[PDB]
């Protein structure tokens, strides 16, 4: 075993070794990502639906009333033409 | 420099074979973060989307219930004016 042998030995996994906990802390980094983000997701995806739940709502009883008030509108037009009609006989 | 070169040789390759093996690893997580980032992104904008379009439906509804209430005074004022001059 040459002095020369010996110093490549000692430094030829070097690189190598030191990518190997490298790939470690990115391994984590990226588990800890996917479970954050699919959780994230989830969260925001309900506020939305939520919001968009009460909107629905709100369209569904503006819906309703918009065929109370036309009901009424065609009450009102009738009688004001019977007393148009029958004014001054 | 003899079997020196041989010792080298194999020492590295048991190495670089567990970095690569492990490097499938990140490959895998990187694709998957991508993917869901996508798929995320995408369905959030058709929710915000659908909620924008149903707003605008409710803003409309509800100035057209302001129209019908509006109608309703003109008519109800106009029977109040002809009542004035015709016998009930």
């Amino acid at each position: 075993t040459s002095r020369q042998c010996q110093e490549q030995l000692k430094e030829v996994n070097k690189t190598c070794e030191a990518l190997l906990f490298k790939l470690g802390e990115k391994v984590k980094t990226l588990e800890m990502e996917v479970a954050k983000e699919k959780a994230v997701c989830s969260k925001d995806k309900e506020s939305l639906l939520a919001g968009k739940r009460q909107t629905e709502e709100q369209l569904e009883a503006c819906g309703k009333a918009r065929e109370r008030q036309q009901q009424e509108q065609q009450v009102t037009e009738e009688n004001l033409r019977k007393v148009q009609s029958l004014c001054i006989p």
